[PDB]
């Protein structure tokens, strides 16, 4: 999260989420990295060290890029689904915009 960059983000990933290959909430990201191919993950949610270390470490495994933008709240559930608050995501192939290479 770049100081006043919190509307771009959300802005750009979901104009990409309108066709892009995303994933949202915390198994759904696990399961999705393990299985390798994905390339960017967000986490905005209240994540502690340990749990953020696990994302962190999939993202290392897997050949993605880590993106905090834990503002403690709920910032992306704006993007993405509107209705939970717990913004952690991730990207696959944003075939739409070129967040993945821009927001890299």
């Amino acid at each position: 999260a770049p100081v006043k960059s919190q509307e771009s983000i959300n802005q750009k990933l979901a104009l990409v989420i309108k066709s892009g290959k995303y994933t949202l909430g915390y198994k759904s990201t696990v399961k999705s990295l393990r299985q390798g191919k994905s390339k960017l993950i967000i986490i905005a949610a209240n994540t502690p060290v340990l749990r953020k270390s696990e994302l962190e470490y999939y993202a290392m495994l897997s050949k993605t890029k880590v993106y905090y933008f834990q503002g403690g709240n709920n910032e992306l559930g704006t993007a993405v689904g509107k209705l939970f608050r717990v913004g952690v995501v991730s990207i696959l192939e944003a075939g739409d915009s070129d967040i993945l290479t821009t927001l890299a």
